[PDB]
């Protein structure tokens, strides 16, 4: 799928519906030509002065006067660098960057890879650019890598993964942002002459106010037609998503790691790796782009032994920090299992090895709650190794343990593994609810400062690596209270995570890029029916006390559990998410799930505020198969596919008025014949 | 006046037109309380983490999670820093910045100054914040200074000049952007979560891409009513103008020099001075802000010589040619010259050797001299700890060269061309060089005075070009007698257009195809107005263009350059009727008209 | 305030705030010149000077007219062509009064002027009179028309518009007030484009049931505090037609009047026709000042005297008593619930001895009465089957005819017989049906074109005679529908009937109606306090069942009654309404009332959606003097007027949270020193 026309010195990245053209300029740099819909192969695209050309990896210190993408600092105090093409090679299959998480390929003819090498002469460093194209998907990935061959000591202050340029300034930025309890809201803004960007500086976790995602769509693009470009970045630390335009009407969008406190330094024989981006092109709409992400992340990125199974039905329990009484817990589960029929029970706080075997023998699994920090009073590390705590000297400390140093990592792994080795724990839940302040390391030289954030992230990554390669049979939750680690990397390590009108808006916002399975939803102590109807789509759980609920509620939860146990196979692992109505610019939301052979479906309709004496409603589905006699239920009638998609399902708005107040909802079920 | 309210530790500053208030908080930092319309005095404005409060000089790494305005690197390798109030004092006047240009006060009853000292104990560094309030105008200036008293070295990585915060995001950023041949086109955008900014990294030229000026206005503000805020930076090097809104709807703007390739080292006993910013508030539209800026720049900024004096008419390309004296006062090839003192391919003004060499070389041959530069910069390196100061030192070098020349020869009038149209040059070079020129002049008039722009007439008829070129400095580059009549007119009104007048903008080239402006004397005695079309139409409706900034009292004589008399009120509401296809099509497209409004 | 410059033949009406300027053309028609800000009087306006392009006062089709006409008369020749010419004019002082319809008045003959111009046609020998009135110390102008027949020829009228105002440019917006019932009188604004934009009402009876007869025309940048805005209102209750039309030459034209869909009035020798009145208000400060002008004018010079200054009484209603004709339970009610709580008016829904008993307890009495409706069973039907309204050989499904005088006199005799014996002091008239088959069985073929305009005059004269016989009875001109809410009913009946979907209705309708006319009520999700906080503004009333209520509620109702009885003098009869925040943009609402002298005020605001982790709010008020110190909150502090207007009152968002959920209210009160 990759060919090199030697006569013109240009490349071509084929696919079924994606094309990418590159060329080697006279100066020796790399220039883009086209990127979008597929193009038939031609032998010469010749017919198609910096600051006026589209580059692949710009560098400051030349005629180009826009924002750069790379910045080095030599010993003599200069920021000038340039370097050109020396060699390249075409490979087959993903190789994988070792220290960082990434995607992978199972077979051999599933993907293709191109690696091109560029070399600098004055400072003697090497830069390697990697491109990857997936068969059967419209997805392209890229990254970069630095290697030093000479003796000079260089310092890296700016390093971005990707850089893409266009020739037209008529687009419409899209971003996901919001504070906690209202996070991942959809915002969109028009491009204007200058700079527009989003970023994050929380330190410990990823973006808590912004999400490492950014889109670029035409003004007329809607859920069903139009052009759209999507960029996603695989990282958990500080980042920067910038999209500037120039007065000459050219757009340049870049992703990468935040250069706010990046001061990485290289020596001879050392090397540096950078996170990779994922680019998807869709000419049919946001539905198609979101489906591309859903399929790719569900299949090619999540850990094996969890891609085909369906998640269990958890049942946490709230309390007032009572005592460690044994009989009450064992009686509680017996009630829950015998009656409700759930399949997993989790204990919280500390309120235990012997307790693990009893629960398993009863007919259900077990789970725990863990947090990884230290306290200045009783952790005994404060009186054992005071320096292991983070914080600069002579500065007041407002605690978080230092994961930069390898010894700490090993201490915890040897300690936590001591607990995960004799009991039958099959579920655990990681927590983090603190922001990094005063990021100074007491175990590093003054010249090695500025690597602290990246080293911290690498440390948490390799701790997860060791733990999950030692005990490959348990499940993980990314976060419990922070709600700010919702990034693809944690999905690679922890298969899921934690996130009613607020819930509807949040889920609609977050379904642009992440799959439905990874979303964690629960039912808390508005009738239970609407909460169940909104919590069906995703992981399903309960946080309730069985004593406080009457028998009618027990029958209701039994029915709900039966329904979810029936349909979770379709909803989670084999389906396609379709968005129909938007919570924004309206007061109604709607979505549905359709199997891969167009044979079953589940559609839901929600309301936010009651309307009196309003108009009647038509509910138009999508994604079905025309010319197939579907049978709709929930009252049954039969209808063809095309007319059901085109005239919609009638909705009697008095019927939802009976269902409740201000939070009515409905479900529908389809079949084949 | 300014008061310090020692009981509650609050500082109040005001010109009877606006009221700004600060407060010393618990940890010794400063806060912001209110900034806008003037308010009276109470004694206790007490009823009114760090990431939610409003501060006027933020620092990163102590709980704040937004872009900081200060970043210093210490030997230990850390980048953390704290400052606390230690003392304060009050001046009367304006001491001014020794090494950098600034606005100057002449009498001591014209402005009052506040200075607050903040001290850091770990690095033994001093921070001084300076505020100035002008009497008779609603303007405020700020800057900062850094002093080191200890022994260890520290390095400045980012030093901004201002930081102002609000409590709502309901605004609309106004910027002034463009490219070569089309500079300074007005653009509007809506504030939204994230960061939006304008920057410039060109080199020696001062804002070749965006002019260093931003505004911030309500959605409903037109040219005649509404609120507006104005920020202007007096500098010629690389700059940056952020505007960030958080998720709690808290806007925060900041101005300063670009931190892209800035790294200043401070040793024992050393000092660093930052450029000064100027703020203006208005509650009656953009016009009020425009007159405030215009009057201020040409009142206490431009040289004391070319202030009450009009500008000479000029001509470009010997005694035989100069014998054609049709009213021309000055010739360029009295006498004027043109030089390029910076190209040889670019000199290095950071060192003093080249400065002295060129000074002697020019003073050897040294009433009108120009200055040209046609290249930006390339490979910013100088022949190891001072490599980051090259841009700022180059700017300081051209600044001191200008100072020496203007101190030596006090009469020679200098211009400038390249677009380096900053408020810096005007301090040394009082004037600068600049159909299509209609939109360029309209945009530039938001901040700069009308005398600043240098207009010329090239070789469609000539009358329209003359009409558009009257406003500014008039110049040149069967028909000769018309040229005699043109210079006859310009010599009659330049005492009003140039020195004593107020500029008003009536129609807008954007969102239309008309353009209208006019000037008015200090009192309402005389005026001149003009209305330029662009492309002629057909079956258009009748026209009745009105007037503003005018007295609602006495009579006027509307000499349609047919004379009729009318009161001020009507001229405000009904307007002057214009008959399309009778006079506008009489000349064709690009039609223009003039008017006069003598009083009695 | 009116001067005729006979040398130039132009009129000039001015009021030290507005200026209307007219001219007489060469062919005998009237041409407009200017309308807007006041102008000093000059000696001549010659320079301000093809029938389709000139601006004409009262346009007529034909004779070169090509836009929509304003007058259309049919003659026996079959022609439809007329023209008029100026013959005379008259000037005097004080309003005179249109006898058949209602209108504003002047009480001192030094507060108004008048101009009457006469136009004559010779082919048909008919006369037309145009009237103009100007109020001193108000920016308001009125105008109407009148038709007279002199010759023996017969004419038939098909179009009759009350007014026609026209401008020079299309840069405007249209502000209409339109909605269905239970969501009535919203605000929809619409731009102007080449063509026709209009609103109308074809309902047979009541009218104004989906489009209130009001229209505005404001600049695009006009807000509640600055801008230029025009106002037009129509004093009528039947079918109306408000039409704004623009031409390809960019010249708007707005006209009001009667809907000509079923208007076929004819004029015989010596007859006459009178058309309704329009009211025009110009404001240069904004919608607040325009609304204040309407409020003051309608409250003073249009509402019936003997009620313009006294405050309305607190009333109580009982509908939840179901339907049982027992006795002494109502006595126990009025004795120990209503009287004790402090309500002075007790309204009974659906003899004479009971009324006297109620007065002994110290209360007034009320009643409910539907007048224009009959049932086939009703004795009236059996005895007089033709008195109804309908057509032969047509089905219908019963409205009683008022075109005939016999029905009017019968109804008046019956109702006066009822009222004389009892001590009634409050009556609520009702009408909850529309008119279908508008045909009369008493007129001949020629007169079957005026019944819809005729019975409106019938009901007008019925109220005239009733209210002049009993000049001490309050009237409420609605009980279900809220469609008779227009100025004429206000002239006859001082007031009428009307949380979420109520704080928006009131905000919408307060543009052109004083807050005295509001028929607010309290009825029993939400707490009682937040409903009272909305019901305070306007007439206060209760619709509850005090028998079924707990003591905690009866302890708060007394406080509510005390507060309303304290502040109703300020709120109703002497105060200026100010609008601060609008519900059609955000999710908050706010208003306040200020006394005539800046001495005291009351403010409040509401929210509709509960928010979490939101931003700070500075509730800033206006319409107040920056003179002195005053503030009380509910403790208190002190502040100057200017500071209070510019920085506002801080609001702690936690305080709203504890004051209930999703519907939070606050009340503030000011003082002098």
């Amino acid at each position: 799928a990759v060919i090199f026309h030697e006569k013109t010195k240009e490349f071509h990245i084929f696919n079924r519906e994606v094309s990418y053209l590159m060329r080697i300029m006279e100066n020796g740099q790399l220039e883009n030509l086209y990127y979008g819909k597929v193009i038939r192969d031609k032998e010469d695209f010749g017919y198609l002065s910096m600051q006026y050309t589209r580059q692949e990896y710009p560098v400051y210190g030349t005629g180009d006067y826009r924002s750069p993408a790379l910045t080095v600092l030599q010993e003599n105090g200069s920021r000038l660098v340039d370097f050109s093409y020396v060699s390249h090679e075409i490979y087959k299959g993903k190789k994988g960057i070792p220290p960082l998480p990434s995607t992978y390929a199972e077979s051999e003819d599933e993907a293709e890879t191109l690696e091109v090498t560029l070399h600098d002469q004055v400072t003697d460093t090497d830069l390697v650019l990697t491109y990857t194209i997936y068969e059967d998907y419209p997805v392209i990935t890229r990254n970069a890598r630095f290697e030093q061959k000479g003796e000079q000591k260089i310092v890296l202050e700016r390093a971005m993964s990707a850089s893409v340029e266009f020739l037209d300034m008529d687009y419409e930025l899209v971003q996901l942002s919001g504070a906690w309890s209202r996070e991942r809201y959809v915002k969109n803004r028009k491009l204007e002459m200058g700079i527009q960007s989003v970023h994050s500086l929380n330190g410990t976790c990823g973006g808590a106010e912004h999400n490492p995602f950014i889109a670029l769509k035409r003004p007329q693009t809607t859920e069903n037609q139009g052009e759209v470009y999507g960029f996603s970045l695989v990282y958990s630390g500080n980042f920067l998503a910038q999209a500037e335009v120039s007065t000459f009407d050219m757009t340049r969008v870049m992703l990468g790691i935040n250069p706010e406190d990046f001061s990485w330094e290289l020596n001879q024989g050392e090397s540096f790796q950078t996170p990779e981006v994922v680019m998807v092109y869709s000419d049919r709409g946001l539905n198609k782009m979101s489906q591309a992400y859903h399929r790719l992340y569900r299949t090619r990125l999540m850990r094996v032994t969890w891609r085909d199974k369906a998640r269990p039905i958890l049942l946490n329990n709230w309390e007032a920090t009572y005592f460690d009484f044994n009989e009450e817990k064992i009686l509680k589960i017996a009630e829950k299992a015998k009656e409700a029929g759930v399949e997993l029970f989790v204990l919280d706080d500390g309120w235990i090895a012997g307790l693990s075997r009893k629960v398993e023998a009863l007919g259900l699994k077990f789970g725990l709650w863990v947090e990884l920090e230290m306290v200045n009073k009783d952790s005994d590390l404060y009186r054992a190794h005071p320096d292991w705590l983070i914080g600069a000297p002579d500065r007041f400390e407002s605690h978080v343990l230092d994961f930069s140093r390898k010894e700490v990592v090993d201490y915890i792994y040897k300690m936590i593994a001591k607990v995960l080795r004799e009991s039958s724990i099959s579920y655990i839940k990681w927590d983090m609810n603190r922001y990094m302040t005063e990021p100074y390391s007491r175990g590093a030289d003054a010249s090695q400062q500025g690597k602290v954030m990246h080293k911290y992230i690498l440390g948490v990554y390799d701790l997860y690596t060791r733990l999950t390669t030692e005990f490959p049979e348990i499940l993980f939750e990314s976060c419990a209270s922070g709600g700010a680690r919702f990034d693809p990397a944690m999905l690679y390590f922890a298969p899921q995570t934690w996130t009613a009108s607020e819930r509807t808006k949040i889920q609609y916002g977050t379904s642009y890029v992440y799959p439905v399975v990874s979303m964690g939803s629960h039912v808390s102590a508005t009738p239970i029916e609407t909460r169940a109807n909104v919590a069906y789509f995703g992981t399903f759980g309960y946080e309730l006390d069985l004593n406080l609920l009457s028998e009618a509620e027990l029958e209701s939860v039994k029915k709900q559990i039966a329904f979810m146990k029936e349909y979770r196979e379709l909803i989670q692992v084999d389906g396609d998410f379709y968005r129909l109505l938007s919570p924004f610019e309206g007061n109604e939301t709607a979505w549905m799930v359709v199997a891969q052979d167009k044979s079953r479906a589940v559609a839901a309709f929600y309301q936010r505020m009651n309307k009196v004496n309003a108009s009647w409603i038509r509910f138009k589905l999508q994604g079905l198969d025309a010319g197939t006699l579907y049978e709709v239920s929930c009252k049954t009638y039969r209808a063809y596919g095309d007319e059901l998609m085109q005239v919609g399902i009638p909705i009697d708005r008095e019927d939802l008025n009976k269902k409740g107040g201000d939070f009515a909802s409905l479900l529908y079920t389809l079949k084949k014949v």
